[PDB]
């Protein structure tokens, strides 16, 4: 019952299964709690940041259950579980596991159930819309595309990635080679990569519009979106590039509510009529 939570998507979790956890991880903005979930979490104490929480405000707490990752944790389980039993998945983003872990964790099963039917149908519903009007051209390749200061990121796997795939989105052979190799986040610092971008859909996801560097962002989009081969990329051509993607539900949430909205900004962003 007094759960602690060490990632984003845990966070998120736990508020959905019903559970208001007493510690989380501070927001990566919108700081300290993001505003979509800030009143789910109204006496939920900050134990520091993700990539490396405050132990002692963590034992303070006097939790029943960590959630912890390997990629953020894997440094100090020794000393999370000394302070409670520990739960841990080995990445942030992997929602679905994140909810039948915690699900089990805290007596949840059945709440879990239902949040991964919901999202499940949802996933359906999605493909028989999208088929309904892409047709022959369904499955759409698509690649999940960030400007950043000094290089630009493909969101090839991680969380955004992930849905795509489980929503019937392809990736053009090259990006696919890349997430079999266990790859989510490529960076690109030359255009001669554009390439590995192409897609029939291309999903631009913004940064933090109030980071200190917005200016610099919007430099290095101008150039690369100036550039020939952007030009060149089919989803350019056709005029099939979504923008203006935010980046908590596309990327910094983690968790499960991220993921159903994330659909719903494809049936709008896209257009697609969602049948009944």
């Amino acid at each position: 019952k007094r759960v602690v939570t060490l990632y984003q998507g845990a966070t998120d979790v736990a508020v959905s299964l019903g559970v208001k956890p007493v510690g989380a991880v501070e927001s990566w903005t919108q700081k300290p709690k993001f505003e979509y979930i800030k009143n789910d979490l109204k006496d939920t104490k900050i134990v520091g940041q993700e990539p490396a929480p405050n132990l002692e405000e963590i034992s303070k707490l006097k939790p029943d259950l960590i959630v912890a990752s390997k990629v953020r944790n894997e440094k100090v389980y020794d000393q999370l579980s000394k302070i409670a039993p520990t739960v841990s998945t080995d990445t942030v983003f992997k929602f679905k596991d994140t909810t039948k872990l915690m699900g089990k964790a805290l007596g949840k099963e059945k709440e879990a159930e239902d949040l991964l039917k919901k999202y499940d149908d949802k996933v359906a519903a999605f493909q028989k819309d999208a088929k309904a009007k892409y047709k022959d051209a369904w499955p759409l390749k698509a690649s999940v595309v960030n400007f950043r200061a000094d290089h630009t990121r493909i969101y090839a796997g991680g969380y955004a990635g992930e849905i795509l795939n489980d929503l019937g989105f392809k990736r053009n052979k090259d990006l696919q080679k890349q997430v079999d190799n266990g790859k989510d986040i490529i960076q690109l610092t030359s255009k001669e990569s554009i390439p590995l971008m192409n897609a029939d859909h291309i999903f631009v996801v913004k940064s933090d519009p109030n980071a200190k560097d917005a200016a610099l962002v919007k430099k290095t989009e101008s150039e690369w979106t100036s550039s020939k081969e952007w030009k060149n990329l089919d989803a350019v051509k056709n005029n099939q590039v979504s923008d203006d993607l935010d980046e908590i539900t596309w990327n910094l949430a983690g968790g499960y509510k991220s993921s159903l909205k994330l659909i719903d900004d494809l049936y709008e962003k896209l257009n697609i009529e969602k049948q009944s």
